[PDB]
């Protein structure tokens, strides 16, 4: 056999079937005889490219396979990828590298030092000694993106690998199963669960991990059973909790005073599947008030080693979810008082409220819609007015890097063909990864675009305002029409200029056969 | 003085009056107070400010100025970055990092291990250990950027640095003068022009640090004294030597049997500002025939140590360009003859050959035009078909990373304002940094964009149906409409269908006041 | 050809005879039908072969080859590499990988990630992606460490390559000639020699790029002619000035203010292959006082830009002290009056004061002795109490990594075999890389190695007593016996215990037919 034939395989028998890419001629030796059982999702810029598998990814709680241009299409792709990193993204990412023979004079094309490229947004990165070690690196590459924690890698392979013979012994990759499904051993666990079933005014913070390992109705258990209310940890890329339950008390603000404010009094603060703490605004304080004692269980042992307080477990979220959901006492105690709903806006005949457009969303989406959000200066809002009862419903760049919510929405899209995807994306935002709207139409995945119209990048100009920042240039973006941008790439485009005009046009997207932008006016 | 106050001191003192951005949190308190007598550019995604940036870098001849928003604004630059490097462009990349206080959490926005992320791609990559650092990590940056050889690096600064008091002793930076504008000593010089006047049929081959160090006219002198014939080195980035002139011989093809084959019967074969060479496609053979010896004057020690073959000379190629230039003889052999004419490819009334476009913008655009190439397949008849007089008047992606001719065209015609420029894009390329049309369209920026719609990527079809790849996915990109994305983003847009058609179009954009698209409709 | 035998071609063709090694498994088929043209030199740890083959590069003034195994034997030699990257030093580091086909496993002595490993001490860094491309990698090593700045390079080769068949047309490899022999053009180099024309108070600082490039006694001519004084710039790695000449004002201390008050009253400074400045101690100040303007040419892009004042121009030492020394008018001022010689201190029958070693070695040691200096505390009258008339007569570790001088003392006495070397060490620093000593013996390279004993790292006391750092652990290293350890390693081995014995014990030395080590009880 080939390097192709034994890589595609491997690929299979290891449940990938998806490549998502954007092709150059490096990889023409790769992507030649294109297995037919295989599809390959093309998008028209990297950024996009690895967006769209990021989406999948997340979704399906699985592996994606990307494949890029050489030195220039991963480095196109690398703000991308620093998102996949924040989001503990399982990502194979693969390069195509000039020939073996043309590498050392740096032809065109010669991805140069090609392993420290993508450094320091993954993993692992290498380039193969060798073609017949391309099946083995590529093995590699597929375990080390799916071991927890989870996260992008990098494999550049010169073109001429790909038809040289490959190791008969490389039959023995093809159905290896790596487990990291692991949680604490019982004696340590039993002094866990005592000290949770002991704790008078117990909290649970839960993070995006949650959601990635879709342990949320474990979570749900368990904050049942202890009586305590549920935050979600700051800065959140996931929604780990129904948001109407009863224990939920919504996103912590991204401050350290703010948390150990919002943490006094509760004794014993669990923490799951989260960075301890993804702050973003300086906020200095106290990280914890006296009284207060965290416990954080993470799937990464670099998030474990950087919180500033409180002991830590490294282990499977999934695997721990499930394990104290099920050992710990039902507390006496009361069940915590749902959230009241939130105020209803003061709406006129004019521009949206961004408050406006979340209610009506909530209104009128599918209980089981997928919401993303690249709306920055309206993710508190959001929060507060969508109704999540399901996993999965919820993606924001985790690592604030903009460009990710309009291709991430046609790969969760593709994942999740049953459930509404619903981007709500800011006129800044949308820009970053505009292209990405081709692959929607081209491929009929019917993800319905949101885009908050107001003329500005809001969250910066409150960023501003705030340090009383004067002076400030690039605030403002006017000038875009985008529904002559969704037209360049064949979606269908709505506008809505007031309330009458945001249902109506909610109502065709609902309804409609493929991808739909609606371009909302909202106020400055 | 403030960090602040000193480092615009230090910018405005060594030239640099612009900034090109996409700004971020972590960079409101540099741009916060931006000095009136600074200019920002601003644009909407990050592989367009440096595409923007580095077009003004070429084309200015002098260091262009970046600020980006921490990891995931640099990301998203990194295939910009990698043309930037190829191109040896002059490119100060500064980006925001987190607060100190926070960078150890890890808190949103913190750019993790920041210097090694932009690496492999920059000659200098750095955050400083202190905020009173800032302004000599600057004075290191610039001048890093400005000597031979030039190219990109990158600088990451904690937002509470701006505001800490500077140190006095700062002053020393402002004026320092660093000159790299060396060449051979004389003793060694004179033993290379004596080679060149004993040569019987001498060559040269010019690559794009000669049109950077407008070295154009002492080469041009320099041909002509030695009667010889001259190439420009494959993958062109640039173009060194007025193509109507006696002596010029074309692109060369980037093969290395065609190479050696080219220059078969020259003695002497003289490259000034080219790597040796930047080959493309694999095309075996011998580096040079029997009888041929080659010298290269190069800027570039990397590229020095990596010839495959011949003597090679690190040196600035502006001062070296001049002193051979006045040193040699005046050979007694005959001028070279000048290449014919192009021949006119037959065209009927329906859609365009390249050829027929090429040969329509050479008769109608101004003689001082500046033509950009992002039009992959067609590089050879446009090489062919444009009389380009003049130095500046070529840009073509230096790493053949997609997505630099649409903003670099922007950033050309802002440094050129009296020089007409115009892109020649692909449909498949257009798409990378389509979004830099708003620029143009809002800073008034009347670069000319001449989109060659043939509906797939020609180049890559052509580098398959080579290797007899079959099965290839991904080679399509139908169903984008241009004139709809630069109605997006305000451009004046125009379709052009047949010849009657584009000559109408082009008369129109020749005269506008702004930036024009024309949707160019060529044969598959 | 083979691989091996094309390589070893290159390297001889190259000026290449020497192999400076520690040898592994990894290195067998790169040693085995070792040239009878070549010669191997066995040292008994990596950090030993690299500081013999630094000497031996830097008194030679040619680059040197080292061939070391794996990661284990690279990492060995890393302190090693830090002061050769300090002082420019033409090293070709090369290292042993496992054999292609078990890398992907990471065997045993698999080096991972190989080229990062040496990094960021080196000047290139690179594995080849084939074993026909090994030729071209060692070619781009020779000419990376050759070209300005010099410095050392790496090149890690998997094991099967060396018995591959080479590419026949790496024959084009082996007379490369590549040349960075550069200076200022004529119109900048003659502004620069008016401004030195028309100082009224000129001072001339040297570097030890002076010494490397043999410009010592061009700045002889240059300093006479302008009638200035010399001082050498801090933290000197070389000598570059005959330190008895009448201009000569010795060593410059290693601290910003007291450099800046040295050169108060001197309009000009010019500054010839060294950094500004490579300082210590903290001694905040001004960098230079009003009233003094800084000229510094430099081989070395990274010095000239991180330099906190003055201008700087990028060229090569030689050329540049050549061109200026010829170019310069004879100033009418009065020839600076030489240094009064250095007081003798009072010395009594019992322990040796430093003082009295060097003066007593000055006495006794021929006049084109030379000296390294690895004697940490007492290196400022080791500056005053030497007469070092020649070049090449002075070396010590470049970036203060002690274990430099033994070893680097062989590498020197076998680069000079007509000149005796006397390194005097540290009681402390001989340990670092003691086993250098066998070499020596083994191959009969006479050099003197003198051990000033006071029982404690000298340099650190003071370095504390200054800070007034109190209860600090570690200083002391008693009970070392130095003879023992000579005679461990077959070196013929003294003792100087006062005054009568110190001359009794050089008078043999001087004598010896081999190398001597001198074991000196120096006061505490
Ligand atoms: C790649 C990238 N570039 C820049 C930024 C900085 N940034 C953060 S929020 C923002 C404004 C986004 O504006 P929009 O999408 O219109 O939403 P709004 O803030 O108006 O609600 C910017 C530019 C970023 N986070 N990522
Ligand atoms: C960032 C990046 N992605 C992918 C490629 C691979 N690539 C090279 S040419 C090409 C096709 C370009 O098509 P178009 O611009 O329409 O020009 P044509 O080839 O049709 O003339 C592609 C995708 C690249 N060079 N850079
Ligand atoms: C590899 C290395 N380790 C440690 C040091 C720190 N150091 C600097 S001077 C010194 C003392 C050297 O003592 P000795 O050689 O006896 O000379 P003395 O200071 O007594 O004159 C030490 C440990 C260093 N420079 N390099
Ligand atoms: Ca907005
Ligand atoms: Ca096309
Ligand atoms: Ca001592
Ligand atoms: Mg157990
Ligand atoms: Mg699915
Ligand atoms: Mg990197
Ligand atoms: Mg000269
Ligand atoms: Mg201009
Ligand atoms: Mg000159
Ligand atoms: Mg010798």
């Amino acid at each position: 056999a080939s390097v192709h034939g034994t890589t595609y395989e491997l690929l299979r028998r290891q449940g990938i079937d998806t490549v998502f890419g954007n092709p150059g001629s490096n990889e023409l030796p790769f992507l030649k005889d294109f297995p037919e059982d295989f599809r390959y999702i093309l998008a028209l810029q990297e950024a996009c490219v690895v967006g769209i598998a990021d989406g999948y990814a997340q979704a399906s709680r699985k592996p994606a396979f990307i494949n890029l241009h050489s030195a220039a299409g991963t480095g196109n792709a690398m703000g991308a990828l620093s998102n996949a990193w924040n989001s503990h993204s399982p990502l194979i990412v693969t390069a195509g590298q000039q020939t073996r023979a043309m590498i050392g004079v740096e032809a065109l094309l010669t991805n140069v030092d090609a392993a420290n490229l993508p450094r320091p947004l993954v993993k692992w990165s290498y380039e193969p000694a060798s073609a017949a070690e391309v099946p083995h690196a590529m093995s590699r590459a597929i375990h080390m993106a799916s071991m927890a924690p989870q996260g992008p890698v990098y494999l550049s392979v010169p073109y001429d690998d790909w038809d040289k013979d490959a190791d008969p012994q490389s039959h023995h990759l093809f159905d290896r199963h790596v487990s990291s499904s692991v949680r604490l051993n019982d004696q340590d666990l039993d002094i866990l669960v005592k000290a949770l079933n002991s704790a008078s005014n117990p909290a649970i913070v839960l993070g995006p991990d949650v959601d990635a390992a879709n342990a949320n109705a474990d979570c749900v258990m368990l904050a049942e059973r202890l009586k305590a209310p549920v935050w979600v940890a700051p800065s959140a890329p996931r929604c780990p909790f129904p948001t109407r339950h009863p224990c939920f008390r919504g996103l912590m603000p991204a401050g350290i005073a703010a948390i150990s404010q919002l943490l006094e009094g509760h004794d014993v603060v669990l923490v799951i599947g989260a960075p301890v703490f993804r702050y973003y605004q300086y906020d200095p304080g106290q990280y914890l008030k006296p009284g207060t004692r965290l416990i954080s269980v993470t799937c990464d042992p670099l998030e474990a080693a950087r919180a500033p307080m409180g002991d830590a477990i490294v282990a499977d979220i999934g695997a721990m979810a499930s394990a104290l959901a099920n050992l710990v006492e039902e507390s006496s105690r009361q069940l915590p008082t749902a959230a009241p709903e939130p105020a209803k806006v003061d709406q006129d005949a004019g521009r949206l409220h961004p408050e406006t457009v979340f209610d009506t969303l909530n209104d009128m989406a599918p209980e089981n819609a997928i919401y993303l959000n690249e709306s920055t200066s309206t993710t508190a809002q959001m929060w507060q007015r969508l109704n999540m009862r399901n996993p999965g419903s919820y993606y924001f760049c985790a690592a604030g890097g903009l460009g990710f919510a309009l291709p991430a929405a046609i790969g969760v899209q593709l994942a999740e063909p049953e459930r509404q995807v619903i981007a709500v994306i800011g006129d800044g935002s949308a820009n970053y990864s505009i292209s990405a709207l081709w692959t929607a139409a081209q491929y009929n995945i019917p993800t319905i675009f949101v885009i908050m119209n107001n003329g500005t990048y809001g969250a910066l100009r409150w960023f501003a305002g705030v340090l009383e920042a004067e002076n400030v240039p690039g605030l403002d973006v006017p000038g875009i029409d985008f529904r002559a941008l969704a037209k360049g790439y064949g979606v269908q485009a709505l506008k809505a200029d007031n309330l009458e005009q945001l249902k109506g046009s909610l109502q065709e997207a609902l309804s409609a056969k493929g991808p739909v932008l609606i371009e909302v006016s909202t106020v400055s």
